[PDB]
């Protein structure tokens, strides 16, 4: 399971240097550009929270929630993001999808309970993540490595804006061509 | 087995969708693989081949992946084939290839329909590294087409992240190739 990337973080990872602790962010925005292609997302957003954490927003499709466990429970612990629940201290996961928004947290990857929020007629999914300490030789996100890749992710989805906000000190940046 | 068979069920929750950009997500990550390699394996040199038959092929002089018997009984470079981040690409292939050079030795697998073949030991070598090379499934992706300006931007992107490696792409569809390399 979850236990197999924690105690072999390299075979998922490469490392638990400041690469490997990119390559969180990467699987994070990657999940949230592929509802471009797929999922007629127009805005993905990137903010760097000063505590370390990240959230990434998207207006995709909405993982999904229907059901006896809910798909992001699944999600969450079985494919590319499970590798970053995995290696965090904390996720918070809201998704906007079938009229409702709805809010899952995973402590230490251990899923709380889905909840069924307000009625809305947005959809998309926020990931927030949290990188372990215990885990990673740094926890610094590097502004530069981000901007670079959401420039390529822009670039190869025309008329996709992405957005860039560096909460721990206010630098912004917004990627856009085009289609 | 099962996990594999869970990829092909539903592979728009391992690579987004089966277009041009699910089968780009295959190359990224074999790519990705032997670019960490650069930092954690003291990897001077990544080569990317995009095969005529519209196989990949990607080789680098890390440490090799590990051969040795896993704690589950069969080789670990089967785990990582089975269970970690390239074995999307295993189900997502008709065919792979894994050559390692490691512990002293040349080592060569297949995987066929994403089934490890037997583990084979080669001829002794200095040299550490691996190459893998993988075949998308025509069944699975809506093209099977690579992009050369795409897998251009990557790996300049990876050359710049890691001074002082030097990535080779070469397209055996028309001969076109670029290298990238930035001095630390
Ligand atoms: C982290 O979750 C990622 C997503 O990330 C974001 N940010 O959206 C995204 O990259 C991608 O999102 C998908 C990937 C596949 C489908 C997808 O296949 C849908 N189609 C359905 O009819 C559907 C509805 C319910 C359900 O449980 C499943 C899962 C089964 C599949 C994929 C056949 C599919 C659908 O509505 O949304 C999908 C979405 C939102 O894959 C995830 C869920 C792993
Ligand atoms: C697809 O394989 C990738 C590798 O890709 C390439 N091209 O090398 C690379 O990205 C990374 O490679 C690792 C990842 C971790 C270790 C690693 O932790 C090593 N340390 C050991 O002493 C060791 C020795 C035996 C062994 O079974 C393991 C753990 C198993 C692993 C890493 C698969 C570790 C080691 O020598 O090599 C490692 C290597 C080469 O992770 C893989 C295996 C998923
Ligand atoms: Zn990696
Ligand atoms: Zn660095
Ligand atoms: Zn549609
Ligand atoms: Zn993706
Ligand atoms: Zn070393
Ligand atoms: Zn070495």
């Amino acid at each position: 399971g979850l236990e197999a990337v924690r105690k072999r973080p390299g075979m998922y990872i490469g490392s638990t240097g400041e690469r490997g602790l990119h390559h969180l962010i990467w699987e994070v925005v990657d999940n949230a550009v592929d509802e471009a292609m797929a999922g007629h997302a127009t805005k993905v957003r990137v903010r760097l929270l000063a505590d370390g954490g990240v959230e990434v927003s998207d207006d995709g499709r909405g993982i999904p929630v229907e059901m006896g466990v809910p798909t992001v429970d699944v999600v969450m612990t079985q494919v590319g993001v499970s590798v970053v629940n995995a290696l965090s201290t904390r996720m918070e996961v809201e998704i906007c999808r079938d009229g409702y928004q709805w809010f899952q947290t995973y402590d230490k990857s251990v899923p709380g309970t889905l909840k069924q929020g307000e009625k809305t007629r947005k959809t998309g999914t926020v990931v927030r993540f949290w990188p372990d300490p215990d885990v990673f030789e740094t926890t610094t996100f590097d502004f530069e490595t981000v901007a670079r890749r959401l420039q390529e992710q822009a670039f190869l989805n025309k008329g996709l804006t992405i957005e860039l906000i560096d909460e721990r000190d206010g630098k912004h940046r917004t990627f856009y061509y085009p289609g």
